[PDB]
DNA sequence: AATAGAAGGAAGTGGG
DNA sequence: TCCCACTTCCTTCTA
């Protein structure tokens, strides 16, 4: 099962959900997501995991803070935003 | 207050 | 056994 950066990154480089989320400086792998279209992704994210309840974008951000440690992604501080490592980024 | 973003401790679930 | 990689629940804090 794929990871949650991974889907992130996947949406991001198909722009199948722009309205939902976008690169803010995609050489330095900043995006954020839409205030009032993130939780139409938190649901895709939840489904494509097969979890028992319906995903949240707060749940899905509870799992992006996790990343923190090892670096995968990072919370930027502006409103929505965060920034993937340059060796997610090369993958 | 209402709305909403952000944090994180802790317990529960998956699939090795 | 026991870590992976989250998920779920709840409370707190900030803007
Ligand atoms: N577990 C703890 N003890 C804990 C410790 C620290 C915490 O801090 C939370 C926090 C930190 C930084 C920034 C923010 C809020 O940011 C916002 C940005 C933009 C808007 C907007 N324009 N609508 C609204 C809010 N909230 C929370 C709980």
């Amino acid at each position: 099962k794929i990871r949650l950066y991974q889907f992130l990154l996947d949406l991001l480089r198909s722009g199948d959900m722009k309205d939902s989320i976008w690169w803010v400086d995609k050489d330095k792998g900043t995006f954020q997501f839409s205030s009032k279209h993130k939780e139409a992704l938190a649901h895709r994210w939840g489904i494509q995991k097969g979890n028992r309840k319906k995903m949240t974008y707060q749940k899905m951000a509870r799992a992006l803070r996790n990343y923190g440690k090892t670096g995968e992604v990072k919370k930027v501080k502006k409103k929505l935003t965060y920034q993937f490592s340059g060796e997610v980024l090369g993958r």
